[PDB]
Formats: C-alpha cells, sequence, structure tokens
C-alpha cells in the first residue's frame, strides 16, 4: 500500500473522512479525499440546521453535494446525523410536546426519506449520554421528551428506511466507564427488544498521550451485543504547536486506536474528523489546542499517516 485508502482496502475496512463539500474546490483537498479515503461523512451538511432551517421546509443542496461526491468517486456514505441537541434551530427548540416530539419525526423521515439507497448508515441518535452516566443533561430532546426519544428516532429511521445501519454515536465513550456504561444498557435493552439498531460509533476525539486502554475491550463487548462498531470522528489534539516528540506519541495514538479496530472482528472501520489541521474544528474549540489530524495546514502528511498505514496492516 502507497496510500491509506490503499491499506484499508486490503484490510476489509472502512477509513474515512468528513467532507465539507465547498473544499472540493480546493484541488488539493479534493486530491487527497479521492485518493486516501474509501468512506465520506458530511462534517455538517447533513445535520438538522443544516437540512431543515424552517418547520418543514428542506434544503438538501450541501447534503446532496456530499452524497454526489461518494456517488462519483465510489466511496461508501456515512450519514450524520438525524438527532443531536446541538446546532438544534430555534425554531425547532421553540416547540413543545406533541409538537416537537412531530418535529423531531418529520425530520428523521424527511431527510433519512431523501437520502434512501445512498446513506448506507446513519447517526440517528447522537451525544445521548452525560459524562459520568445517564443521560445528557443540556439537550433538548431529553428535556422535551424524555427517555423514550431514542426508541422513537430509530424507529422512525427503520419506518423510513428498511435497510440503512442505523447507528448511536458518543464521546467519551470509548473506554469502559459510567458513560460507555450506560450506551451498553441501552444497546443491550434495544437489542433485547428487537428495536432497530445495527451500530454503535465511538467519536475518539482524543488527547495525544491519552488513548484508552481498554478501548478493544470496549469495541468488543459492544459488538458481542450483536452490533457492528466503528472509530466515527477520530481526531487526536495536542498543544500548538506541534514538535517531534508530539508528533510522535500522536502517531503511535493513531495506531492504538486504529489496532484496537483491527482487534475486533465487527469494527466497520476508522473516519477522521478532517483531512487537514487547517480546517479543523479543534482550534476554535480549545484555544491552544489543535494540530490534531493526518495532513499538516499545508497538506504534508504527518507521522501518523505511516502509523494508520502499518496499524491497517500494510
Ligand atoms: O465538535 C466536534 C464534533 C463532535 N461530534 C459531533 C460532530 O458533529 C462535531 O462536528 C462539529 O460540529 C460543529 C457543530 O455542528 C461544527 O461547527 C464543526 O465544524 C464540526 O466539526
Amino acid at each position: 500500500a502507497t496510500t491509506l485508502k490503499e491499506a484499508a482496502d486490503g484490510a476489509g475496512r472502512d477509513f474515512g473522512f468528513a467532507l465539507d463539500p465547498n473544499r472540493l474546490s480546493e484541488a488539493q483537498y479534493k486530491a487527497i479525499a479521492d485518493s486516501e479515503f474509501n468512506l465520506v461523512v458530511a462534517e455538517n451538511a447533513m445535520k438538522w440546521d443544516a437540512t431543515e432551517p424552517s418547520q418543514n421546509s428542506f434544503s438538501f443542496g450541501a447534503g446532496d453535494r456530499v452524497a454526489s461526491y461518494a456517488a462519483d468517486t465510489g466511496k461508501e456514505l456515512y450519514g450524520h446525523t438525524l438527532v443531536w441537541h446541538s446546532q438544534l434551530p430555534d425554531w425547532a427548540k421553540n416547540l413543545n410536546g406533541s409538537a416537537f416530539e412531530s418535529a423531531m419525526v418529520n425530520h428523521v423521515t424527511k431527510v433519512a426519506d431523501h437520502f434512501e439507497g445512498k446513506v448506507a448508515s446513519w447517526d440517528v441518535v447522537n451525544e445521548a449520554f452525560a459524562d459520568g452516566g445517564g443521560r445528557r443533561q443540556d439537550s433538548a430532546f431529553q428535556q422535551k421528551l424524555g427517555n423514550g426519544y431514542i426508541e422513537t428516532a430509530f424507529r422512525a429511521a427503520r419506518a423510513a428506511d428498511p435497510t440503512a445501519k442505523l447507528c448511536i454515536n458518543d464521546y467519551n465513550v470509548e473506554g469502559i466507564n459510567a458513560k460507555s456504561n450506560s450506551l451498553y444498557d441501552l444497546v443491550k435493552d434495544f437489542k433485547a427488544r428487537g428495536v432497530p439498531l445495527d451500530c454503535v460509533g465511538f467519536q475518539s476525539h482524543l488527547i495525544v498521550g491519552q488513548v484508552p486502554g481498554d478501548f478493544r475491550q470496549n469495541l468488543q463487548r459492544f459488538a458481542d451485543l450483536g452490533v457492528d462498531v466503528r472509530i466515527t470522528e477520530l481526531d487526536i489534539r495536542m498543544r500548538t504547536p506541534s514538535d517531534a516528540t508530539k508528533l510522535a506519541t500522536q502517531a503511535a495514538d493513531y495506531k492504538k486506536v486504529v489496532q484496537a479496530c483491527m482487534q475486533v472482528t465487527r469494527c466497520q472501520g476508522v473516519t477522521v474528523w478532517g483531512i487537514t489541521d487547517k480546517y479543523s474544528w479543534v482550534p476554535d474549540v480549545f484555544p491552544g489546542e489543535g494540530a490534531a489530524l493526518v495532513w499538516d495546514a499545508s497538506y504534508a502528511k504527518k507521522p501518523a499517516y505511516a502509523a494508520v498505514m502499518e496499524a491497517f496492516g500494510a
């Protein structure tokens, strides 16, 4: 293998990236997208704000651009995300009770129908749980609808799309902890009761030098519930600027994560949350942090590139 795509392809796994369709007009970004990945997810274009800016009025141009990109380049298309507390339009926040439930259901139905037969898997529900265990405490869905909204969303998604893989996705659930235990309890419950649910996403927004040592064990216990698992938003952030020590640790960290996936038969693969440090979400959220991706801000391969290649077994 001379690309990450080749390494993943050879391994029988997915290696994906989060796409901003506007950056496709930057030829270097498109060149790397085209050649280094076999899966794509929309970083932002398929979220609720991006798709339903006013009630029952849909804006699918950006999401369609991502889907068309996947079809044109022969990549698997991963759907993110139908139900998420963050960036919810004010019109939806202003609804309550049955009116809010119906807006959620309509959102799930219309977005899943629109992309049916293109999107292979959906993050149906994103970030439902709380660090330290139990349900998230600043969620419009949890607050307005209570515990049952997750099941409602999954059933609505399956009603719309009979065959898509339906995933629940979260962060800080990579190790075995109160948060991933709560997630585990739900997955086991849903499978026990025949609630549509096929996969679990582990975002893996990690800090350099801090990869959970029990990540493989955790992925395995989820797979053993009878669902597929996926590393969905991998990046590994450091204090900037980078230096040789930090880049080496980061490479070792990327290898640890990709190996944990390789070690679990039902781990579908690994998606990194962007291509280049140039565009990464990290610096805007965590001042003085960044350099979290596989390519730097000038599109030079970092040591993480070789590590990922090696981990896929190339
Ligand atoms: O915040 C980083 C990611 C956490 N897990 C869910 C992903 O959707 C997040 O992506 C970021 O979403 C933000 C809000 O939509 C957006 O401003 C950033 O561009 C995304 O990377």
